[PDB]
């Protein structure tokens, strides 16, 4: 009985929103993560300090892309139904370093919470139907509009291990994107399991003070300041994985950001820069309507 208001039409965005972001083997279950209270400024355990391993099951959202040939882990990426998954545009556009990956160069591996162990029932090799990216991805500068769908060629089969995450409305973003609030990236970043780091929204006119790189609206970011040590690092989180957070007003997962960059991770504190995914809202709705049947 956590209440949500669905906002895709299923017929193109596919199915899963109506139980978006609530994981089978915690929120189904009447369980927690080890680090989800941490979230909420609350310690139990002891502080675990930097980042940690995840749980099996605990980020069933997460979606990593690969090169085809040679098999290369070059992105992460989250679903957020059995038929669409969000990434970020410079993983697959990227002119100064003469990337441009189409649908054909690439699959994505749904399911995995090992690396150096395969999954068996557990795991889902997909190919992609089509990649859509930003007509307004900037990569000349800032990385602004730095998102990409990518439509899977058969919809995934859910499981404990496979489920899609919630897309904000303006009210979640409005009251959970704001500085002091912590969300949670995920990554494969010699770790051997995927890492969690959990991490505070910055003020905005922080972010922009941190670089001479010009933030836009169409961004946000998180992390510790350089002064800070031994706490979390932002670039642990992969390149167009997911940006995540809780809702309390409904128990549900919400991603608010698509990982973009990291500024200063040789420093002591490091920043991550986010793309807004609701700030996108409406391009992702238009590009689902268009070319979801």
């Amino acid at each position: 009985t956590s209440e949500y208001q669905t906002f895709f039409n299923p017929r193109t965005f596919g199915s899963g929103e109506a139980d978006c972001g609530l994981r089978p083997l915690f929120e189904k279950k009447s369980l927690e993560d080890k680090t989800e209270r941490a979230l909420l400024e609350s310690y139990i355990a002891g502080r675990i300090v930097a980042g940690s391993d995840a749980e099996i099951g605990m980020s069933p959202w997460q979606v990593m892309l690969f090169r085809k040939s040679p098999q290369e882990l070059l992105c992460g990426a989250s679903l957020i139904s059995d038929r669409w998954v969000l990434t970020a545009a410079h993983c697959l556009l990227y002119p100064p370093w003469d990337k441009n990956f189409t649908e054909n160069d690439l699959l994505v591996r749904i399911g995995k919470h090992s690396r150096t162990r395969y999954e068996r029932n557990i795991e889902k090799i997909s190919m992609l139907e089509k990649i859509y990216i930003h007509p307004r991805y900037n990569w000349r500068e800032n990385l602004d509009r730095d998102i990409a769908l990518m439509k899977l060629k058969k919809p995934v089969a859910f499981s404990d291990y496979i489920h899609p995450v919630c897309l904000p409305d303006r009210e979640t973003a409005a009251s959970l994107l704001q500085a002091g609030y912590k969300g949670r990236v995920t990554g494969w970043g010699q770790p051997s399991v995927l890492q969690v780091v959990n991490l505070p929204i910055v003020e905005r006119p922080v972010c922009k003070d941190s670089t001479r790189i010009r933030i836009t609206d169409n961004m946000f970011c998180a992390g510790y300041k350089p002064d800070e040590g031994k706490r979390g690092d932002a670039c642990e989180g992969d390149a167009g994985g997911p940006f995540v957070m809780k809702s309390p007003f409904n128990n549900r997962w919400y991603q608010m950001g698509i990982v973009s960059w990291g500024e200063g991770c040789d420093r002591d504190g490091k920043y991550g820069f986010y793309t807004h995914v609701f700030r996108l809202k409406k391009w992702i709705q238009k590009v689902i309507d268009q070319f979801g049947e």
